[PDB]
């Protein structure tokens, strides 16, 4: 059971993308899930951080800074109403999907948009309780992602190189950042180039997967008991632990390989 | 020459407006021809749709935006925003992006402009990939600010290896279509820096600029070491893998395979 907050990136109901979503719902709701949605584009989604997201009169209009004036206006009620409605949802929801078409090697424009103006400081994360402490600690998160180039592409040895880089950006960089517990991604490749009955399974092992989501052992990410959080020190693993990791072959993930070996699927296998 | 500075921030009281500002008045001072695309002053569009085509779509029961934008692109039924965007990238020599690091990375208005104006056969091929794509003849080059600081981005920094960060847009985006990507120009913690250090960051943006042309680009694989087909799946070739099973560091950070990522591959210049 528990609740589901869909959030899709695609812009046709015909796509494979609006299908992944629907059979997402679907399997959730089957098992005792609430299950609420955020389709960008059917919502007519702004994805542009201005000034316009702060609904009160700012700090300072003159020198508008979005971090700062964001910050406030969450603070004090006056963040603009779409806003705080994407909030809402994120807010109730213990699991977060994220279905998108890979582009240009990222999330679409709408959805980055939706996390820039979204995850505001405060709700979202807070510079005292970063990553593993932050603010969304209690939540799961999964990017269901479909691509054009097919896996061996994005292998160690394929032209784009390995997905597991493509994918620390945002897995780290955006979702732990926040405090999510990132679990594996499904990655369904070359779905332009596959056969219909494989179309068909591929749905049913995405409604199999979820039926057991919630249990599933998240992603690995160097704990940030391993820092020093704090200014003077910038924020640079800690002596003692830098010194334990001198005689280790691998380094601990895929921004933190350490200038050594990054752990085979980092960011793809949930098994470290 | 001619030069393309595309800028994404609302704010013409910001540093990177400033840092625009700076780049616009040192390149035209040696010379260069200078244009601009100020995203958010041209109330520019970053949502890819149907709407990015004026003519009859092949398929309008099954939108495709790849095989769609490309037919318009064949035909000449593109939205007028992405054609005059299109032409000044034709036009550009180099092209610099100008923007504030957001979610550890591009501003979507900016992610958008990739998505609406490198449209397959105008920016890449799935022929010509990196090397041989259709700007290799073109430089560009990243000038970004970042809230943290440049500790948070080394390789012990909480936030992690910044050359991860930098990969996805500068191999995926810019090289892909065939741009030798030069040092990406990285300034730091800009919102704790003192007023005279801004000042010595904005000139010493300028005189880089005096050289630009003449630096030396980053290192991606060349498409050479690959066997660019389905049959192969797009794989390095097996002698390089071989010849490779002796080095200890991996190509670039994409393909590190598995091994060492060579320092600062997507920060510094050297093979
Ligand atoms: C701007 C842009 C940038 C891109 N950048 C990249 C990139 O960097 N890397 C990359 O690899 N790719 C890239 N792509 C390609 C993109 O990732 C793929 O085109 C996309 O993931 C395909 O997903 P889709 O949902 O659109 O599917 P669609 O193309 O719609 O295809 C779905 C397929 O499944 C069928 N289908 C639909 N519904 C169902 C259903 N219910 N059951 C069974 N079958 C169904 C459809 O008829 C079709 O055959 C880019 C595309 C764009 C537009
Ligand atoms: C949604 C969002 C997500 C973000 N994500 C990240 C992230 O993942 N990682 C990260 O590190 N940061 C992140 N940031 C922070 C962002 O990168 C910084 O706030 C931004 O880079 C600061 O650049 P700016 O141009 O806005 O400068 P401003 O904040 O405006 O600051 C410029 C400073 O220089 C002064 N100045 C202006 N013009 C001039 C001039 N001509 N000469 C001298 N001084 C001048 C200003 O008065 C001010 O003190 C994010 C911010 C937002 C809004
Ligand atoms: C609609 O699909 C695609 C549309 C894209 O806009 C696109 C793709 C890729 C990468 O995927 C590839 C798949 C196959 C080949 N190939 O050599 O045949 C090349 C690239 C990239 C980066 N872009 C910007 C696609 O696949
Ligand atoms: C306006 O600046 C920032 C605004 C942000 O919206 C933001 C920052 C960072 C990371 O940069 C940091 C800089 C300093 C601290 N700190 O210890 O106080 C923490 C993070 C991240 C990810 N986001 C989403 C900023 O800096």
């Amino acid at each position: 059971g528990r609740r589901a907050l869909i959030v899709l990136a695609h812009s046709e109901r015909t796509s494979f993308n609006y299908a992944m979503k629907e059979a997402a719902a679907a399997a959730l709701k089957k098992k005792g899930w609430e299950v609420v949605e955020s389709d960008l584009y059917a919502m007519n989604f702004n994805p542009i951080i201005s000034r316009k997201d702060i609904t009160g009169k700012l700090k300072d209009p003159a020198n508008f800074q979005y971090p700062a004036e964001s910050v406030l206006a969450y603070k004090e009620g006056h963040l603009s109403p779409d806003i705080v409605a994407e909030q809402k949802k994120l807010e109730a929801a213990d699991l977060v999907i994220f279905q998108f078409p890979l582009q240009w090697f990222g999330v679409p424009a709408i959805l980055k948009g939706w996390f820039e103006r979204v995850f505001i400081g405060e709700f979202a994360y807070t510079y005292a309780a970063m990553y593993d402490k932050g603010p969304f600690r209690s939540k799961k998160a999964v990017l269901s992602i479909t691509t054009g180039g097919s896996g061996s592409m994005y292998s160690l040895q394929g032209i784009h190189g390995d997905m597991n880089v493509i994918l620390w950006p945002i897995q780290s960089g955006i979702l732990h950042f926040c405090g999510f517990q990132v679990l594996e991604p499904q990655l369904t490749y070359s779905i332009g180039h596959t056969p219909a009955d494989a179309r068909i399974q591929i749905l049913e092992g995405w409604k199999k997967r979820l039926e057991n989501i919630w249990d599933e052992t998240p992603l690995y990410f160097a704990p940030s008991s391993l820092f020093d959080l704090n200014f003077q020190a910038g924020f640079l693993m800690k002596k003692e632990v830098q010194d334990e990791e001198k005689n280790k072959k691998f380094g601990l993930s895929v921004g933190h390989h350490l200038g050594k070996s990054i752990p085979t699927d980092n960011q793809i296998k949930a098994r470290k």
